[PDB]
C-alpha cells in the first residue's frame, strides 16, 4: 500500500456497507440505543388546547458490527467523523407528538474503533399534556415525554439511559430562567408494554415537573381588586339624601362589571373544576351589590313623600338604645281670616317636623351599616392574607 | 456460499426489485390493502370555517409476490426491516383535505416470509365537515373521514378492514380527555361507488362522533345573565320621584348592550338557523326594555306640572279597589286686605293636595307593577330549569 | 423469453426513455393537453386584500408517442402505473398566482396502450381577483382562472377542455355548502393572446361565480340598528321639565357611537364606492340627533329663568289653533304695612303664572313634534321593507 | 445514423456537459446576464417593522459557448427546452431580503442554436424598505430592488438591462389596481461597488414608487371628527343654571377620548415625525376642553351662594355695552310683631333680585362666548379645506 | 492534451474527492474555519417570551489538501466556483436556536489555489435572550450569539476571527435606522469550555448591544396621563354644593381606569422586577383619589340636613385665621295669632343662618385644599422633568 490519508480508512468501512440493513451478524441480538435529554428552553403552554412547546438537546448512541476497524496500521485513528446520511439510523419518535417541530439538522456522526456510534441533535417538540388550572397562579404541571421506537418490537430495539437516572434529575445546567416557568425536575422510567401477544415494544418515559412563576400576576388582577374597595369606604361618606349616593353606587359597579370581562380572556378555564381565584371574584361581588343593595333601602326610607310619623315600637327599639349599643263683628271677621292663615302655616310645619324623625333614623342605620361593613372587608381582607402565607412559607 | 449475516437476505429481495411497477404476478387479481385507525387527540373544531382538525395513528397491510423467500435455510428469519423508498408503496388519501397537515415520516417497514408487509404511520389531518350549531352548548356533531385510492380503480386497488368492525367502535384507548371534546364512537363503513361506467372506486368512510361538554359555558353566558336581572329586582325598590331611577334603569341597560356585543364574537353562528341560545337573550331584552317602559309610565305619571285632579272614574277604580285585590272704614280696608293674602295661601294649598292624589296613585301602580314582574322572572326561570334537568337526567 | 411479470412491459418502456425532450415524433406537430376542474371548497375571501383562497380538484391527459406498446403478447395489458417522475410533465400554471398553496402530491399516472396518460392531481390554490362591496349583504363576485402554459408557446403546448363546456357549468356536485359562499356557475373560455410578433400563448379561462349568504349579517348589523329607534320612542314619553330628558338623549347617542366604530373593523370598506349600507347607517344618525336637537329646544323654551310674558301673536297661532289641527293715624299706618305685604306676594303670584304659560306651550310643541317623529320613522321603516321585499322576490 | 427523433441533439449537448464549471472558452471573459422585471401586486405594507412584500414576474438570458449545434442536420431545430437541473444558472438575489418568499418553480428554460438560454419565473419577495409617515393619507413611498450576484466578481458575472430603461418606467400592464396602492413608476439605474480593492460587485437597482389611496380614511377618521363638533353647537343651547350642562359636557369628552385610543392602533406612528393628522387631532381637544372650561366658568358665575351684590364697575362695562357691541298700647303691640314680619319678607326679597342680576350677566357672556366659538370652529374648518383642495388640484 | 476549457482543471480536482472525509492529510492537524459577521436588521423582540430574531450576513473561510493545483499550466487560473454540495462543509451551529428560520441558499463557493475556500451565504436567525424591562423606555439590551461546532472536538475543528475584534466593534456599515432599535456595539469574545474530560468544545461569542428609541412611548403614554390632570385643575372651579362636582369627578376617574387597562396589554412585564413607569402610574392615582376623597368630605360639610350651629372653637380657629395665613278681649286674641305666625317664620329664618356659617365654612376649606393639591401637582410634575434632562443630557 502507500499512505494516501486516513481517508482509505473511509474506504474500507464504506465500500460494501448497505445502508438499510439493521448491523447485526445474528439476527437474535437486539440492538441497544441509549438516550439522555436537557431541557433548554420552554417556549409556550397554551391552557386551551393543552399544547407544551418545549426545545430539548437530545443524544443517543448504539453499537454494529460493521463498522469495526483495527486501529493499528491505520496510523493509530481511533474516531471518526462520517456523514448521517450512510449509516443505518433507528427511528425514536415522541408518542404525544401532535405537530412536527422546526429543529436544524446535524450532519455529521462519530465512529469509535469498537462500533460505538454517537449522535447529537437538538430537536424541538409540541406535544400534548393534560394540564390543570385548579389553583391558578400556585400551579405546578406534570407532562409526559415517551421516546419510543415506532416500528420495531423489543427483541428488535431495546432503551436504556446513558447516565445515571439520579444524574438526570438534578441537571439543571443550561435552562433559561427569567421566563413565566421554573424548571423542578426531569425524572427518567422505564416501561414496557404490549398491545398483542408476542408484539412487545420498550418505551422510556420522561416526566418534567414545572412551576408557575406567580409575580406577574399579582399586579394584574390583585390591583384593581382591591382599588375598587378602598373607593366604596369613601363612597359610604356621602350623606344619603343628596341624590348622587345612588349614582356613585351604580357608575364604579358599572366600572368592575367591564373588569370582570376584559380580564377573563386572558385566564384561561379548562376542564373539571373553575381556577379557585374565580370563587375570590364572586365574594367581589357580594361585597358590592349589598354595598348598593343598602343605599337604595336608606334613600327609600329618607324622603318626602307625604309620609306618616315614624312607628314608636320602632323609635325606642333604635334611636334611644343605639347611643348605647355601638355608637352615642269685626274682630271675629278677622278672627276668621287670621286662624285660617295660622292654620295654612302649621301643617306646613307639621310635614318638616315629620320629615326630621325619618331623617334622624336614617343616618343612625347608615353608621350602624357603616360598621359592619367595615368588619365584612376586615374579616375577609385578613383570610386572604393568611392563604397567602401558608404558601408562602415552605 | 458463506455466512457474512441476514444481509444476503435483504441482497436477494432488492436486487432485482423495480419500485414503480405495482407489484402482482397476473395483472387481473387486485392488490387488497386494509387499514385501520386510532383518534388521538381534537385539535381544533372551527365553526366558522368548517374546518376540523385532527391528529391521528394509522396502519396498513397488503400482499405482494415478489418479497417472499424461504424462511429454511437464510438462518430461520421471519420478518425484516426494509426501508420506505425501495417498496412500491400504494396512494391512500382523504377526500375531505384543504391543506396538509404536518406528521414525522416512518422511514421503516416490515415484511414477512410470505410477502406481507406492514406500514405504521401517524398524520395529522385537516378536514372540511359540515357542522351545526342549532343547540350551542348542547351539541354532537357527525364528522366524516374517506379513505380511498386517489387514481387507481376497483379492480386495481381494494379496501377493507383489519379488525372487526364491532372492535373499532368500542376503542377509546388512548384518547385525550380534558380537553372541550368527548368522543363518542369512530363507526366505519365501506362503499363503493362509480364517477363513470367502467371506472369503480373503492373507498371507505369512518364517521367520528364528538360532543362537546357544555360545562365552560354554564360560567361565561349564564352568569352575566342572570346577573343583570337580581340588579332590577334591588331596582325597583326606589321611589320613583326621587329622580336617579330613570337614571338608575338606563345605566345597566347600557351595562348589557355592552355585554351582548363582547361576547357575540366569541360565540358562532353559522348557516341555517340561529343557536338557540339567541332566542334566550332577546327574552332578556325583553324584560329589561318593559322594566325601563313602566317606570317612564310612573314619572310621567307622579310630578308636578300644574295638572288637574285625577278622575274619579279611576279613583275608585284603584284606590277603593286594590287594597283588597292584592295589596293592603278701616275695618273692610283690611279685611280687603287679609282675605287677599288668604287666596294667595289657599291656592298654594290646593296646588299640594292635588299633588298628593296622583302621588298615592302612582305607589299603588308601583307596587302592582313590581308583583307581576316578580312574576314573570320567577316564571320564566323555571322553565329555564326543566329544559335543563330534562337533558341533564340520561 | 420468459414470463417473469407485466414488469418487463415497464422494462420495455422506461429503457430509453429520455425525461427532459418533449415526447413527438416531428417537431412541428404540438402536443394538446386538455384539463377539467371541480370546485370542492371555497377557503377564505379577503375583501381588504382582494386575495380569494379556493381548494379545487384537477385532471389533464396528452398523447406522446414513446410510450406506446402493442397490448397482445404482453399478456393483453392495456392499462399501467407509472411513476410521475420518469415521464415529462407539461408546466400549466394559474396566471393570479400570489402565493404557493399546500398540496398533496400524487406519485402515479396511467398510461394507456396508445400513448394517453391521464393525471388526476388536487391543489390548493390563492389568487387575486377584483372584488366589489358596493352592496354588501346582497352581492355576486366574478372572479377569475386562467390556466396557461408558462414558457412554452401556441406551436408548442396548445389546451382544450376535457369535457363539453356546457356539462362544465352545472357540475355542482361535492362543493361544501353550509359556508357562507354559493357557488352558482363555472363557465369556461378559450382565448389566444400575443405579447408579440411570433410568440402567441394559449390560455383557458375559468370564470367563478359566487353569492354571499346575507342570513349572517340581518342579525349582527340589523338588530342593534332598529333597537336603538324603539329606545326613543319610549324616550319621548319623559315630561321636558323633569331634567334627566336631555341625560337620557345623550346616554344612548354615547351607546350608539360606540356600535358604529366596534363593527366597521368588521365590515371591509374598499376600492371604488362605500358600500349602501354606510348610507342607511348616516340616516340613523340624522334621526338621532335631529331627536337630540329637539329636546334642547324645549328645554330652553321651559325654564325658570325670570323671563317675559309670552306673546300674543303666537299664543293664538299656537293654543287656540292645535286644538283642532291634529291633536285636541294707626290704621293708615298699618295699611302701609299690610299693602305692603301683598305687594310682595303678588309678584310671587305673577311669576308663577307667566310661567305657566310657556310650560303650557311646551307641552303642545312636544305633542306635535312626538307625530312627525313618529311618521318620519314610519315612512322610513316602509322604504326599507320594501327594498327587501324586492331583491327576496325571485 | 438514423431517424429517431429530435432526441439526438438533446443526447448531443447533454452527454459530457458539467454542471457546475461556469460556462465560458476563456475564462477572462465574464458571463453577461440580462434581467427584466414587471410588478403584479403590493401584498402587504407593514408600516411598525418596514417591511414591504410584493410578488413579481422576472425573466433573464445569457450566453454560453456550451450549448451550441449547427441548426442544420438536426431537421432544422431551433429552439429546445431543457429540465433546469442541468444546467449551470447563476445566482441573482436581492439586497434587501429579510425572509424567503413562497413562490413557484418553473422546470424548464429554452436554448437557442447560439447558446441564448432563457429562463422565466415568478418569485415573491419580502423586502425591508424605510418607509416615511410623514403625511398620512397622502404619501408616496421609494422603495428600493436591488439585484446582484451574491458571490461573484464583475470580471465574472456582469448585469445589463433586457429592455431600454425607457420602456421599463412606463410598464404598467398587469397590475392589479383597487387595491391601496396604485403604482406610479419602476425607474432602474446601474451602480458599481466595491468593498475592497480588487473586489468588485456590479448591480442594478430598480426603484418603485407608490401612493396611497386616501379615500378609505376619510370615512374612517374624518367622519366622527366633525361629527363630535356639530354636538357642541348643539351643546350650548343650553341654559347653564339647568345642571346638565356640566353634566353633558363631560359626557362626549369621555366619549372622544376613547375616539382617540380605539384609532391610534390601527394608525401608525413610527421613526423621526409625527404623522401631521396627530396635530391636527390635538387642536380637536383645545377646542374641547376650552368648551368644557367655560361653561365651568358660567356656572360658578350663576349660582345661589348667598353672595354679594354685582360690582357697578363690571356692570356698565357689561350690561349696558354688549347690547350695541354684538348682540342686542295694643297698636303698638302689634306694631312690633307686624313689621318684623315684613322685615323676615324684605330680605327674602332681597336676596332673589340679587340672583337676579348676576343670572343677567350670565345670560349676556353666554351668548358672547357663543359666538367667538362659533367663529373659531368656522374660522379653523376653512383651513382644512382650503389645505385638500391644493392636494386635490393637480 | 488539448484545450478544452478550464473546464479540465474542475475534472482534475473532482474527480476523486470524496464529499464525506475530513479533509486533511495527517489527522491530528485540526482544521481551522474563521467567521465574521454584520448586523442588517433587527425585525421583531419579543419581551414576553425572551425571543429575538435578528437578519444577518455570514462569511468563513478554511483550507484543506485535496483541492490544490498549480496555477501554471492550467492557463494561469487563479481561482474558481464550484457547487456547495461536492465539498466538505464544516458544521457552525449557534447555540440560542429556539426555530429554525427562513433564508436562501447558495450554491456556489470560491477555491483559491492554495486550498482556501471561501463560503458567504445569510441566515434568519431565532434566538432566546435574556431580556430586563427593569426602566422601560430608556433601556439597552444585551444579547449573545455563540457560534460553535455542534459535534467536532477542539482537535478536530478550531474557531478563529476573519478580521481584528476592534474592526469588528465599530461595522455599522449596512444596518437599517429608522426602526425602533439602534445598534451599539457588536463585540466578540472566543472561549473554550469542557463538559467532560478529553472533551473540548470551542465556541467564539458575539455580544450585540442594542438600545430603544424612547421617542415612540412619549406621545402613546405621556400625553393621556398629563392631560387627565389639566382636567381636574379645571374641575375643582365647580362650587361644591351645585351637586355635579362628586358626579364630574367619578365621570373621569371611570375614564383613567379604562386607560389603564387598554394600555396594560401593549406594555409588557416580564421577571424579576416591574417597570418604573408602573409606580409612576400609582402615583397618577393617588392624586385623583385624593382629590375624589376631599370633595366628598365638602359635600358632607355642606348641606342642609337640620343639623347644629358650627362649634366656636372651629369658627375663630378657620374663619377669623385663614384670611391672614394664605387667603384673604280682641286684643290678646290676635296676639295669640299674630305672635304664633313670626314664631313659624323666625325658626324658618334661623334654619337658614345656621346653614350660612358652615357655606361659609366650606368655601375657605375648599380653596385652602386647592392650593396644596396645585403645589403637590407642581412639586411633582418638576421631579418629573428633572429626571428625563439627566438621561438625556449626555
Ligand atoms: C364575469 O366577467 C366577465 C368579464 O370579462 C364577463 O365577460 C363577458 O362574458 C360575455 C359572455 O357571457 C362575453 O361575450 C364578453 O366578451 C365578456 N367580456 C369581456 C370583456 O370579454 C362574464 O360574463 C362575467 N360573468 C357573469 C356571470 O356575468
Ligand atoms: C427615490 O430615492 C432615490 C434616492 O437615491 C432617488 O435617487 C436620486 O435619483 C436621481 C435621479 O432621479 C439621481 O440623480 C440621484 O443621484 C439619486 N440620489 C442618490 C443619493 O443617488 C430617486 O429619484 C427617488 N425617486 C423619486 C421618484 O424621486
Ligand atoms: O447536545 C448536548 C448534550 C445533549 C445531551 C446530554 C449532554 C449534552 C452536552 C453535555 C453533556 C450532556 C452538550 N451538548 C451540546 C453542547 N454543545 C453543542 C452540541 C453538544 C455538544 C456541544
Amino acid at each position: 500500500t502507500t499512505q494516501p490519508a486516513l481517508l482509505r480508512l473511509s474506504d474500507h468501512l464504506l465500500a460494501n456497507y448497505k445502508k438499510g440493513v439493521r448491523p447485526v451478524r445474528d439476527w437474535r441480538k437486539p440492538t441497544t440505543v441509549s438516550i439522555d435529554v436537557i431541557m433548554y428552553a420552554i417556549l409556550n403552554v397554551d391552557e386551551k388546547n393543552q399544547v407544551l412547546t418545549t426545545y430539548i438537546w437530545y443524544r443517543q448512541y448504539w453499537t454494529d458490527e460493521f463498522l469495526q476497524w483495527t486501529p493499528e496500521d491505520f496510523d493509530n485513528v481511533t474516531k471518526l467523523s462520517i456523514p448521517t446520511d450512510s449509516i443505518w439510523v433507528p427511528d425514536i419518535l415522541i408518542n404525544e407528538f401532535v405537530d412536527v417541530g422546526k429543529s436544524p439538522n446535524i450532519p455529521y456522526v462519530y465512529v469509535h474503533h469498537r462500533g460505538e456510534v454517537q449522535n447529537y441533535k437538538p430537536l424541538q417538540l409540541v406535544t400534548a399534556c393534560s394540564l390543570d388550572i385548579y389553583n391558578f397562579p400556585f400551579d405546578v404541571q406534570n407532562c409526559s415525554l415517551t421516546f419510543t421506537s415506532w416500528l420495531h418490537t423489543i427483541q428488535d430495539i431495546n432503551i436504556t439511559l446513558w447516565r445515571s437516572p439520579e444524574e438526570v434529575r438534578s441537571d439543571k445546567s443550561i435552562f433559561i430562567n427569567q421566563g413565566e416557568w421554573e424548571l423542578l425536575e426531569v425524572f427518567p422510567q422505564f416501561k414496557e408494554f404490549s398491545i398483542d401477544i408476542s408484539n412487545s415494544y420498550a418505551e422510556m418515559k420522561f416526566y418534567v415537573i414545572i412551576r408557575r412563576r406567580p409575580l406577574f400576576y399579582a399586579v394584574s388582577l390583585l390591583l384593581p381588586s382591591i382599588f375598587l374597595m378602598v373607593v366604596d369606604i369613601v363612597g359610604f361618606c356621602l350623606p344619603p339624601d343628596s341624590g348622587e349616593r345612588v349614582s356613585f353606587k351604580i357608575t364604579l359597579l358599572l366600572g368592575y362589571s367591564v373588569f370582570l370581562i376584559i380580564v377573563s380572556d386572558t385566564l384561561p378555564a379548562t376542564a373539571i373544576g373553575t381556577p379557585l381565584i374565580g370563587v375570590y371574584f364572586v365574594v367581589c361581588m357580594a361585597l358590592l351589590v349589598i354595598s348598593l343593595a343598602e343605599t337604595i333601602f336608606i334613600v327609600r326610607l329618607v324622603h318626602k313623600q307625604d309620609l306618616q310619623r315614624p312607628v314608636p315600637d320602632w323609635l325606642r327599639h333604635l334611636v334611644l338604645d343605639r347611643i348605647a349599643w355601638i355608637l352615642c263683628l269685626a274682630v271675629r271677621g278677622l278672627l276668621q281670616e287670621l286662624s285660617s292663615i295660622r292654620h295654612f302655616l302649621e301643617k306646613r310645619d307639621e310635614m318638616r317636623e315629620v320629615a326630621r324623625d325619618w331623617l334622624r333614623v336614617g343616618y343612625v342605620l347608615d353608621r350602624l351599616l357603616f360598621r359592619i361593613y367595615l368588619l365584612a372587608v376586615l374579616a375577609y381582607s385578613i383570610t386572604l392574607v393568611t392563604l397567602w402565607s401558608i404558601w408562602h412559607y415552605s
